[PDB]
């Protein structure tokens, strides 16, 4: 018998514009008690590197495509925008969801948020919340 130590440590319809979030809500943050972050974050600012990945996507469909970096990858409507920290909880931080160029293929998102609390070791266990936003088509050429 081999044994180890114990050691305690829903959106809405969005227009092409820029919402931004200052977001208070029920997060967990499953810490002890009274978890203070010490490095706070301002703003999370997704849809960045879904554009990031959409240019690459025009780009990849400019030639042939022989799955260069489109390869099975259903990550664009994963919006893993990775909330990282250092060492009862705290209110998050500013969206800035920011739709101003964006593809229609998704409707719905995503995130992570690293839950840190480190002492002389590496990091820890890792939190997920998810949020459903639907589009709304305001101009075509």
């Amino acid at each position: 018998s081999n044994p180890v130590e114990e050691e305690a440590e829903k959106m809405t319809r969005n227009s092409w514009m820029m919402l931004d979030g200052t977001k208070t809500d029920f997060h967990i943050t499953v810490r002890n008690k009274s978890l203070s972050c010490a490095i706070n974050h301002i703003k999370i600012i997704p849809m960045n590197n879904i554009e990031q990945m959409l240019k690459p996507d025009y780009w990849k469909k400019m030639p042939p495509d022989d799955l260069y970096i489109m390869e099975k990858q259903l990550d664009w409507l994963s919006k893993s925008c990775v909330r990282i920290i250092k060492l009862i909880t705290f209110d998050l931080e500013l969206d800035n969801t920011a739709v101003p160029f964006n593809f229609t293929g998704f409707d719905l998102l995503i995130e992570y948020g690293m839950s840190a609390t480190d002492e002389s070791c590496i990091y820890l266990k890792k939190l997920s919340i998810p949020y459903e936003v639907t589009l709304r088509r305001t101009i075509e050429v």
